[PDB]
């Protein structure tokens, strides 16, 4: 691990030299999710500290269109482009326009070389044998650059990215090295705790609007207040102590039996939003509302951006619970399914997973698009969603993905027939 | 005076909506001095809070060449341009290239319209009879916009600009409004104190490197150390209690009875750098070293940028004391002048300013850059260095600025060009 860093150092030292020696305009292009907003915050602090002004842009996807734009900016003043959380999959188009570019990306690469030509450096963990889907995130890749300047304090934003991208449990590889470095330098403290204590609000509100895990019987202030009053916990206190937690967990197992999902390692970071899980949820809510520049401001610790962020988070959590209560969950033999809204079927499906996989779909044209979700105990019993969604190619469509998360497309009139098929495949996977 | 605000608010509310309603790119251009870097920090926070991504650039001068560049960024995706601490004098060129522009400038305006056309809003306090040399800075103009959003905490950066532009004594007009508002909202506390207590370093170092007041006989660590030893003050203390204050004031006023401004109104602001006078000096030193993005970082309260700022500031103050000892002031008929280094020219001129205007210059390639400084006494007698330095066009260049402080460029006609400015300052006085 000490040795794997030494091979990565070769690429990060060249990235550092390329940034220091460049005196023109600098363009940063990042994603809108939590990992991309954290990456943008890391790059922003790092560039400022090395005396670089820059122009930051947030894109949902790096399409052929957007790369062709931006290439128009290249014609006079060829700026240095830093791509975060993107770029590796689009590298052919980036070479094609001869960008001066640094690509900081954890997605599977098309070209497995760190040094592409004279003008392009690619920092991608897959080139070093590190799985970008479980051992490092985009904000961790940026952090690896940042630490060549000795900016260890930016490790707190990598931890946020680690949470936002769902790589915190288990904590593997480079992610584990980053957290341990942050703890060594005292930028983070680690504390096993109950998930409700990350919000610093009245516990009955934390319970009421929690979606990790979602507990339907408690998903309202009234029901949460009453449940707490019953077991002798003051519903208005903002932190459960050890006696409260024992009493809560003892009672709650009857409503939600997988109570291990309520216990987490909390990360207390050196940041105005001291809970990394809360900062992660805040960045997520802000990015889903299009408040990109506010999200950078939150990473940069601006008080007014943090105030906006807190207001937008609790609005986003209230609306999510409401959407969750409006889902009409239908049950086949081995799965659940539901029709929902185009932007949220995947989020809703992952939230609803309990004992069986959950598939949401939305009907747009005559197309019908599906998002399937399971969990790790389902995978350990033999679930693989990619092959179950592949069956879409029998109903004139396309489907695949990962064992725990997949999608598919199938003509609008074959919906019932496709779900029956998927239901049977899955039932045989789990015997 | 509350009436002038009611007239300014109409332009600030329209700047507000013009920013809110823009969803393409946004370019911010500021100056590299304390006031311009503070303006950059104010606009950066304001824009982020309103969900605006932006590209900030810091230029030393808004030259014609610089304006033709930038204008090539209009050929596809036409940004909104925000100019701070500049643009009013260059207004005609801005109109010619048809920028979508907001001008936040306290230099004397060429066109005295707030709404130039449908494309340009110009917020100049001179347009409303407020003196941009004494009663508001470029920082305060940015803050008047910011307060339309309720961003009262941004007043602390306007106060830093007030200090960097030498408008804090006397505290007048709109700057007085801004200071009082920051006090009402508890973002600043005011406390009379000796200047040397702002540095929070050993006092003999604070005396040795102080240039307001500059005391050549104390401007060394050795002499300052001895001078304090000899009156009963531990020179390694970092702050002076009242008894050592009184003992230092009388000793200084006795041996140097013309010295002034040893007692100052300190502005303790809600900012990681708590002393606004120190923050103003730190931004100046950083900007003079070309560290523009680090200075914005300091405004945004980044710890590493502030660490660099402290280191650069003390490097800069030592270098400055060495240059002051070395300067060769030369007398013409109504000005002094000297050659010095690119980062020191302006500050030395205003340190040495006493009876007549002072003009420093440095050669940089094939041209010479001039920084002329006066005082308010000289302006009250009709100085106006803006018109005087304008005669760089009579020599193939350009000049401008404030009545009390202006600059000029090109080429190697230095003594010829110098001769002409002495001429106006005769007629002007
Ligand atoms: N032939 C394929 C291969 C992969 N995938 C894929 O599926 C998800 C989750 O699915 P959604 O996010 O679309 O619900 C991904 O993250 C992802 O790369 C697919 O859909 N089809
Ligand atoms: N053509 C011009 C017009 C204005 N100014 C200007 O002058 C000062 C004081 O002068 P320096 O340039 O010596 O700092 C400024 O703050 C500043 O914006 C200039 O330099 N040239």
């Amino acid at each position: 691990m000490m040795e794997k860093l030494k091979e990565i150092e070769k690429v990060t030292k060249a990235i550092k030299e390329k940034i220091l020696n460049h005196y023109g305009y600098i363009r940063v292009i990042t994603h809108h999710d939590t990992d991309g907003l954290s990456s943008g915050g890391i790059l922003a602090k790092m560039l400022m500290r090395t005396n670089k002004l820059f122009h930051l842009t947030v894109v949902e996807h790096l399409s052929k269109e957007v790369i062709e734009k931006l290439a128009k900016e290249n014609e006079v003043n060829k700026p240095l482009f830093i791509f975060a959380d993107m770029g590796s999959g689009q590298i052919e188009e980036i070479i094609k326009h001869n960008f001066n570019a640094i690509i900081l990306d954890h997605h599977p690469p098309v070209i497995k070389d760190s040094f592409i030509n004279e003008n392009i450096i690619q920092l991608n963990p897959h080139i070093f044998g590190v799985d970008g889907s479980r051992e490092i995130t985009a904000s961790g890749v940026c952090y690896l650059v940042a630490r060549e300047f000795g900016y260890y304090d930016l490790s707190v934003l990598a931890i946020v990215g680690i949470i936002g991208d769902m790589q915190y449990n288990p904590l593997l590889g480079l992610n584990k090295f980053i957290v341990n470095e942050a703890r060594e330098y005292r930028y983070v403290k680690i504390m096993n705790d109950i998930v409700y204590n990350i919000y610093d609000v009245e516990i009955y509100k934390a319970i009421a609007y929690c979606t990790k895990p979602y507990i339907p019987d408690l998903a309202s202030e009234g029901k949460a207040f009453k449940f707490l009053k019953d077991i002798g916990i003051d519903p208005n206190k903002k932190q459960l102590d050890d006696t409260d937690k024992k009493k809560l967990l003892s009672a709650i197992i009857f409503k939600y039996p997988k109570i291990e999902n309520l216990l987490i390692d909390r990360y207390l970071i050196e940041h105005k939003v001291r809970d990394a899980f809360l900062l992660s949820e805040m960045l997520n809510a802000v990015g889903r509302n299009g408040l990109f520049a506010v999200g950078i401001g939150i990473c940069l610790e601006d008080d007014e951006c943090i105030k906006i962020g807190n207001q937008i988070l609790w609005e986003y959590k209230k609306n999510l619970i409401n959407e969750l209560k409006s889902v009409k969950l239908k049950k086949l033999n081995n799965i659940y399914y539901f029709e929902g809204k185009k932007g949220m079927i995947g989020i809703i499906a992952s939230i609803l997973v309990d004992d069986k996989p959950v598939i949401g779909y939305h009907i747009e044209g005559d197309i019908a698009k599906f998002s399937a979700r399971g969990n790790r105990d389902l995978v350990n019993r033999g679930l693989n969603l990619s092959v179950a969604m592949a069956v879409a190619k029998e109903f004139g469509g396309n489907g695949g993905g990962h064992d725990v998360a997949s999608g598919a497309v199938v003509s609008k009139d074959k919906v019932q027939e496709f779900l029956k098929r998927v239901d049977e495949i899955i039932g045989e996977q789990l015997r």
